[PDB]
């Protein structure tokens, strides 16, 4: 009784800008509509062809599957070809098992994009703070005006000094063992993170009550 | 006693700027202080006889006469404070300087009225709430070419053609073409949203003494 949820949640492409990533086996697109397409590609004599398409909704719950050109395929393009009347469609929890891995190409890619997609940008006296869209436990980058950079993940905290010297902090035991000057930077970043999380929370609540256009992303303040 | 005429100006979050008037030369510094340079014309050149320097909250005023009242000449930055320094609270300020404080006070209001505090992108328009609270101005730049401008007195409308008109009453707005009321309704919808947000962010800013939460840009142009 292994399920698709076991492996992944439904992807979430809201507020993400269009982007197209080409690998050897698959091409993955976030469209202008915020739908996510996986084009599966075969090479026939120095030319890429699209033989299968998965068209996933922006909330990841609906998967439409089709085979361009009645299974013969079309040459690869900038955009994925459109469905005809010949389609199969599934809900997330009804998607057959053979499509699971191909859904993951999309999930994994959407998580990557989110993790580099600014949700809240917050200019301080010393830093530019960015909370990314890949919640929960979203990434947080802090670009100090003097050149220092701190990047928080749910796995580690990377620090890059002005030199370009860099190291990872995998622990909380590690955090405190630093050189005081670096602990100041780290403190400012934690301050910035708290503020961005509070504002995310309150603005999100207002968004939910308000029938209107998105309140994200936001840019708060300006650079000195 | 000066409280009788105007309020202390407020230059928080405003960007630096320098304007020559007929009266003086008014400047918002990088420090967010505000300098009034009063300039006479001896020879045919410009000389600064007096300088008023007001803090960003408008409550502290520093006055100094460069060169004893002889006057250092006009530059692009204002002259450093000399020996002859006076400093006052807003409420302690001698009447001699009131009209000169109003020069600064009105300039800052003008600048505030044109300074975005909240920018918010909707499906149809770019809405901006301005910094001149209370009752800040609110401009709506619809993507199709219409513009609406909500002062606390009046509401200016500008059609795609450029046809402009002003509305000062509930009776005037009601007798508007149907398409224009649609625009007006979007504008008012956006106003409320910006006002609600302003309140919640402002609330949270008080609870978190930190770098300013304004200006803010919300969403993107589609």
């Amino acid at each position: 009784n292994r399920t698709l949820r076991s492996i992944t949640s439904p992807l979430v492409a809201h507020r993400l800008k269009p982007i197209r990533q080409k690998t050897k086996k698959a091409v993955v697109s976030i469209l202008d509509s915020e739908e996510v397409c996986v084009e599966l590609v075969k090479e026939y004599a120095s030319q890429e062809y699209v033989k299968e398409v998965l068209q996933i909704s922006s909330d990841g719950n609906t998967i439409t599957i089709y085979y361009p050109n009645g299974g013969r395929g079309f040459p690869l393009a900038d955009r994925p070809p459109s469905p005809t009347d010949n389609i199969s469609r599934y809900s997330f929890d009804n998607l057959p098992e053979k499509y699971w891995r191909k859904y993951q190409y999309a999930s994994r890619f959407v998580q990557l994009v989110r993790s580099k997609s600014p949700k809240i940008t917050y200019f301080t006296r010393y830093a530019k703070c960015i909370l990314m869209e890949n919640s929960p436990g979203a990434d947080f980058e802090v670009w100090f005006y003097d050149g220092v950079k701190i990047h928080k993940t749910e796995d580690f905290i990377q620090v890059i000094e002005k030199t370009g010297k860099s190291y990872t902090l995998k622990s909380e035991s590690e955090v405190n063992s630093l050189k005081e000057e670096i602990k100041m930077y780290m403190d400012h970043a934690n301050e910035g993170h708290r503020i961005c999380l509070a504002l995310e929370s309150i603005i999100s609540e207002e968004e939910r009550k308000t029938r209107s256009a998105p309140f994200f992303p936001i840019i708060i303040g300006r650079k000195p």
